[PDB]
């Protein structure tokens, strides 16, 4: 059923930036949500094979988890905040795709898009 390579947490070529929002999201966003009782599904790539979905990733062909977006924070991947709003934005509308309202899954992610949105209302402006 075999799952594709995890998406990537380093790229040497890729050219990066420090910014106080990145901190921002590292230090208040990603830890809140990390922290939560909804984020046990959302902390590493899904396993489609042990976990018997064998249309994962058939359904979804830019997979994300906030295991990848805490390790891409850590490793300074980035090269602005809107980048890793992005891989959020992807990892819940991911859910919204492959699974139907009312699913516990979908009620996780918006439960913690919810928080999310309220962390990135307070996004400091950059420096
Ligand atoms: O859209 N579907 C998604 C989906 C489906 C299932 C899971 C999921 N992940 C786990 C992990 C938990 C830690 N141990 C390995 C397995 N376990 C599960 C799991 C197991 C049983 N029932 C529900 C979820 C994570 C996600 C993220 C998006």
């Amino acid at each position: 059923s075999m799952n594709p390579p995890p998406p990537e947490t380093s790229n040497p070529n890729k050219p990066k930036r420090q910014t106080n929002q990145l901190q921002y999201l590292l230090r208040v966003v990603l830890k809140t949500l990390w922290k939560h009782q909804f984020a046990w599904p959302f902390q590493q790539p899904v396993d489609a094979v042990k976990l018997n979905l064998p249309d994962y990733y058939k359904i979804i062909k830019t997979p994300m988890d906030m295991g990848t977006i805490k390790k891409r924070l850590e490793n300074n991947y980035y090269w602005n905040a809107q980048e890793c709003i992005q891989d959020f934005n992807t990892m819940f509308t991911n859910c919204y795709i492959y699974n139907k309202p009312g699913d516990d899954i979908v009620l996780m992610a918006e439960a913690l898009e919810k928080l999310f949105l309220q962390k990135i209302n307070e996004l400091p402006t950059e420096e």
